[PDB]
Formats: C-alpha cells, structure tokens, sequence
DNA sequence: GAATCATAAC
C-alpha cells in the first residue's frame, strides 16, 4: 500500500479534520482520540512535522511546553467541573507517526480499553510524563528511553489507584468503578 | 465458555 495512506499516518489526516479538532492556535492542534482509553482523551499535535520524540531537540523545547499548557487549558475548558484527575504524557514507543501528547482522564472508563497492552501503555513507565520529557530535553538535549519498554506491556494488571492486582480486563473494569 | 495469547493483515 501507499505511504500516505498507511495506517501509521492516520493522525496526519485527523489533525486536519475540522470535525475532530477541538482547539487550534499558531503552533498546535488538539483532536479527540479516535479510540479513547477513558472518558476524556485528547491528543495535542504540533502543526510542524516531527516524526516522534526521537527527532526532538532543544529547538523544540518551547513547543513541548506549549503543547503541555494547551493540554491543561483543554482540560479546564472541557472538563473543569468534572472531579477527574488527568495525566499528560507520551508513549515511550508510539505506533502512530507525528509527535502527539496524550491528555487523558484517570477513570479509564472506556469500551476501547480492551487488553493488557492498552492498560500498561498508560500505567507503567511506558507512559512518559510530559513534564519528564520536557525536563529531559532541557537538561540532556534529547529524549532517550531505556531498553525493555515492550516487556512492560505484558505486566500483570494492577489498579493505578490502590495497587490491587486484577486477573483480567473485565475484572479490572469492574474494580475501577470503586474509584469513580 | 470466557478471556488471553501471539500472529497476521500481500
Ligand atoms: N485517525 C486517528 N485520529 C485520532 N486518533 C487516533 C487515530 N488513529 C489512532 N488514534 C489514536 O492515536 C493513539 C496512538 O497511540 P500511540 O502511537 O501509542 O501514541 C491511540 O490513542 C489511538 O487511539
Ligand atoms: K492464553
Ligand atoms: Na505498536
Ligand atoms: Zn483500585
């Protein structure tokens, strides 16, 4: 198949779709995550094309901080009255091209959370905190990630609120109800 | 049987 039409390039299309955009400025766009992993799940993307955190340098430091600020503004404007906790961050090994910041509520109440990979990609070191990535670019000048990230996606399910271990996705979903 | 697992998508 074509490069432009490959599944991995899908964010490049969505980020230009008015129906998916929730905020735009001179630097970034915010879209709804197409397969959200919680009640509120947005992606913040710069207009400028940066393939992934591997291509990030200090020239992009203001941009990463702006993406974070914009993420926090979307939370306030769209979910401020909700009592929800949010995290902002990056997958250590993304699947989709074009750097994108995840802005995600911590209920994890969603039909798109279907497997252990989904869970662990938001609930282990595989989810790099936005602030951590920002600080690493500032102090080290580039983003590095340790070996062994794929193995994290296979860890036993553990609740992010109370650390209880759960034997299955259905049982995890039932358990998470208690933390609403 | 329900759920998970790895694999496959030409
Ligand atoms: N066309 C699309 N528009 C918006 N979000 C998408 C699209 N395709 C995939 N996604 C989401 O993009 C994220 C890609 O994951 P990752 O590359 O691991 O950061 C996931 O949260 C997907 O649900
Ligand atoms: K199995
Ligand atoms: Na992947
Ligand atoms: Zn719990």
């Amino acid at each position: 198949g074509s490069h432009m039409g490959h599944w991995s390039q899908g964010l490049k299309i969505s980020m230009q779709d008015p129906k998916m955009q929730v905020y735009k400025d001179e630097q970034v766009v915010v879209i709804k995550d197409k397969y959200p992993q919680a009640r509120y799940h947005w992606l913040v993307l710069p207009w400028t094309s940066i393939s992934s955190l591997k291509a990030v340098a200090r020239e992009h430091l203001e941009l990463l901080k702006h993406m974070h600020t914009v993420g926090e503004k979307v939370i306030v404007d769209f979910a401020g009255s909700s009592k929800l906790r949010f995290r902002l961050g990056y997958h250590a090994i993304p699947s989709m091209s074009h750097v994108h910041l995840h802005v995600i509520s911590q209920d994890f109440d969603s039909p798109c959370l279907k497997n252990k990979k989904h869970w662990n990609s938001f609930n282990t070191e595989y989810f790099l905190e936005s602030q951590a990535v920002i600080e690493m670019v500032q102090e080290a000048g580039r983003v590095t990630v340790r070996d062994g990230m794929p193995e994290l996606l296979k860890l036993p399910l553990r609740c992010h609120e109370c650390q209880q271990l759960l034997p299955s996705i259905p049982q995890l979903k039932e358990h998470l109800r208690k933390h609403w």
